């Protein structure tokens, strides 16, 4: 199983200046949930927007995607091709942008947070994969953060 987790703005947005331009505590443990104990596949910019203090994710396999030949990312696996990151009996790929959109052919699952924040679409964000008609979906109720934001939780899936 290869699935896709990301925090959008309702816009799309998921990253800017190599950050993510919110905090939402919440998602944080959801994402934790998800994806502890699995196959984590990420870009290598998003490996480089992790601290080295949580670098790697515990309790995880961290795979990094990088077309640098011998990349080193000490604590997780360097791969060249996502195919090579996906054999797992169930895989998290968690960004960013450009890993998403590589990896939604593959994918059957969607994790997606949206947060209720007027972030416009800016030249150079990272912005969520779309997701066409042969995904199926269920919406989740809106929910209030402890930092003040509303956000809501899909779970998409296809057969
Ligand atoms: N849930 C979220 O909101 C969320 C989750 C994660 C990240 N983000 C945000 O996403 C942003 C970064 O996303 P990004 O799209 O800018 O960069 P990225 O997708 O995280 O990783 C980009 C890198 O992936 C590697 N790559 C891309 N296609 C590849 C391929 N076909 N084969 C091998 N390696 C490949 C390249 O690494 P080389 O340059 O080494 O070739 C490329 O530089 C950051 O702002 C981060 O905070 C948000
Ligand atoms: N600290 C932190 C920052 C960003 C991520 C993300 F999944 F978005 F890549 C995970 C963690 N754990
Ligand atoms: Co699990
Ligand atoms: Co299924």
């Amino acid at each position: 199983m290869v699935g896709l987790i990301w925090a959008q703005a309702t816009s799309g947005v998921i990253g800017r200046g190599g950050d993510i331009p919110w905090r939402l505590p919440e998602d944080q443990a959801h994402f934790r949930e998800i994806t502890m104990g699995h196959t984590i596949v990420m870009g290598r910019r998003t490996w480089d927007s992790l601290p080295a203090k949580v670098r790697p994710l515990p309790g995880r396999r961290n795979v990094v995607l990088s077309r640098q030949a011998d990349f080193m990312a000490s604590g997780a696996e360097v791969v060249g091709s996502l195919e090579e990151a996906l054999t797992s009996p169930e895989t998290w790929v968690i960004g960013g942008g450009q890993v998403y959109a590589l990896a939604l052919p593959y994918a059957t699952r969607c994790e997606v947070t949206e947060v209720d924040i007027g972030l416009p679409r800016e030249a150079g964000d990272a912005l969520a994969p779309v997701l066409d008609e042969t995904w199926r979906g269920e919406t989740g109720e809106w929910r209030f953060s402890r930092s003040g934001l509303r956000y809501r939780l899909y779970s998409y899936h296809r057969s």
